[PDB]
């Protein structure tokens, strides 16, 4: 199985986001943000194939999703610089993750579906 | 107030002004009779709707014309309007918000 | 294809909300709402097969969702009766409509996703 | 009061009551300065962050520490915190809202 997928849905056309650029970053022992891996949503605004089951270790995550850019290529000036969801992942061992965000111009909602 | 509205606009980040909402209260025979209504205001909020002697423990329904609100601005909505239906027990001051963007929306209670 | 499908997810667990009953209505040419389809989430919170494209013509459409029975069967105790989306459908042709739920128990959020 | 933060509990329908919230403004080098804090009160609201003469034009990030609020009350939750990152600038008051659930959040921005 993809232990990390995303998806993502724009509430102003009732359609998935698609060409959202997604960056994903993992705290280091260091305190800081290492890249862990990058995509771009598709056609049907998920993103699958970020990680493998064996690289996705225990850690703090971070999922940065460029809001602004998508809703600039709409001629949109949304409020947000991007949306980025923090998580803990795999400390009581692996599970599979879905990341969503819902977008609007000033809002945008985000839930972790998390199966074993 | 026991009963309060607030309306936002996710598009524009800006309360939604002049929305008109309807209350109902269901009747014993199960259809909802006209309770309260008014129209948002500048703030995107709605008071004075009833009174304490009045908010009896019930079923109401609030309905969001967001249809409405968005046709006036030109932009294609999905929803006919936006429906918050629950029970009102003693067991206080209710206030519905609802977030509206064309193809989504949330309600909240913020029961205090 | 499936025409209309609806998707719950409890934002309290992180998971699909399973065994959620569902009420679909058609508005009535005498002006109230006829029984239309009905069912039940499966353990993926999707619920498919209500209709056919042939019997899902134009129309006003009422999703309700029993949001109340769900979360009493878990010792919660709701502000809502249910969630009630109310849309046309069809009127420009035939469409595929998701229509998603997102449920807290003194919120709910719901968005459609329409493809053609 | 030009930066306001409300939060607000979707399990319990109730303002977010003592949520940390921290501010920060972007620096020049790429990094986040401690800029605004506080608690949210009763009311689920946190007003006094700054004044219009510090809020000058920038990018801004607002971090509302959900993981403790939750952790106080006895439920697990999903988020190590909620961050709302944006740009101020002058072609206004802001009022950043949060609805919190423990696997879910939704964030909006009120500018008037
Ligand atoms: C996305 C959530 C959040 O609600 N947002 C609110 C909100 C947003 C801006 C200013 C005041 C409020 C408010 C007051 C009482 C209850 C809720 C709100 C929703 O409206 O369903
Ligand atoms: C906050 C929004 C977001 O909807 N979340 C979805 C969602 C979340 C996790 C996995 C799949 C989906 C999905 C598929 C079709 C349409 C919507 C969703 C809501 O459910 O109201």
């Amino acid at each position: 199985k993809c232990p990390l997928m995303v998806k993502v849905l724009d509430a102003v056309r009732g359609s998935p986001a698609i060409n959202v650029a997604v960056h994903v970053f993992r705290k280091a022992a260091d305190d800081t943000w290492e890249p862990f891996a990058s995509g771009k949503t598709s056609e049907s605004g998920e993103l699958h194939g970020l990680t493998t089951e064996e690289e996705f270790v225990e850690g703090i995550y971070k999922v940065e999703i460029d809001t602004k850019s998508y809703w600039k290529a709409l001629g949109i000036s949304p409020f947000h610089e991007h949306a980025e969801v923090v998580f803990t992942a795999n400390d009581s061992g692996p599970r599979r993750y879905t990341i969503a965000a819902l977008l609007s111009p000033y809002s945008y909602s985000t839930t972790a579906v998390v199966t074993n």
